[PDB]
């Protein structure tokens, strides 16, 4: 998968470049959702691009929080679906990401929660993931995606911040469709999946 | 109807204790907000409590904006739901409102819609209005309530906010359920419900 556009915000650009640690954190988030491929057997990720909102997004989620989880070493559910928790220099540190799976008003809560979540200094920076508008045109009818948000990463700055919007490396109808729902693919799909995206 | 909590910045206090304007503008809102009376020929507002969600909220909506457009000239859809305009001291100032009907979710999109409005220069002041708890146990399944969106009303320090929650004076089974749905209640309905609330 490609990291075709994101959005970091000065104070996000600050806390990078002089907190390796965080700078870790968010590292292990980009490589997580640049490494999803598909059919599992292929090293690029193909979508099946026959008709508008014909595949899933769930499955890529679970597929991104479980290799944090197992490879990474971070926590699921804090509500912050995923962060990482560690002391440097003496203190805690907490990142906190979010794949957007829901509409665009989902989104707009998911942001606030984690807008909130830094005031508070519950954790010192958050990511969120999204699908660029062209692939979530052939993602579940649901789904939001980057541009749609986008007028309104405006409203983090001051504070650490990072969008992300993904894209898959091709198009094509010779692929499968990726199954929709939770319970698209069972965690033993999931962590085959993860296996073969490790090569394991 | 009563306004029973409200949450009001301290750049919107600032800013209402030194414009006259302004402080109209947000005077217009709360008696729009505690004018709605129920049934049509009573002087208080009792909401029928027999189950709960048996009582439609869009009419009030409907209400509530009828009121400031007929009789205090707002103007509907900048896409704010409503806003008042108008040339103090040589300058165009201009107050945005809002009144919630949809879940949480939505109420974050709409705080946010009026967050970049006004960071952007394009209204001068935001305002919310949202029923309380209590009552929205009473309202349609949908909406959202003011104690809900509370833990978040901080995201809005630093610029003119105002969050508004009203309550009914009184809840009964003796009196009529309010019709769900956006046509729930025609204009004419409206406009007649508008007239009696205004002895007219």
């Amino acid at each position: 998968m490609e990291v075709e556009k994101e959005f970091i915000t000065d104070e996000a650009k600050e806390l990078l470049s002089k907190d390796k640690l965080i700078q870790q954190a968010y590292n292990e988030v980009k490589t997580s959702i640049c490494s999803p491929i598909w059919p599992a057997t292929s090293k690029t990720f193909t979508i099946n691009n026959t008709e508008k909102n014909c595949n899933g997004v769930v499955p890529i989620k679970e597929l991104c929080y479980t290799l944090l989880e197992d490879t990474y070493n971070w926590y699921r559910e804090k509500p912050i679906d995923v962060y990482k928790e560690f002391i440097e220099n003496s203190e805690l540190k907490r990142v906190g990401m979010e794949f957007e799976t829901g509409n665009i008003s989902s989104a707009h809560r998911s942001m606030n929660k984690l807008l909130l979540g830094l005031k508070h200094g519950e954790i010192d920076l958050a990511i969120i993931l999204m699908p660029i508008k062209q692939l979530a045109y052939y993602l579940t009818d649901r789904v939001t995606n980057f541009e749609e948000l986008e007028p309104y990463f405006e409203l983090t700055e001051g504070q650490p911040f990072i969008f992300i919007g993904f894209n898959a490396e091709a198009y094509n109808s010779n692929v499968p469709l990726i199954p929709k729902g939770s319970d698209g693919m069972s965690k033993r799909s999931i962590k085959k999946w993860k296996d073969k995206v490790e090569n394991k």
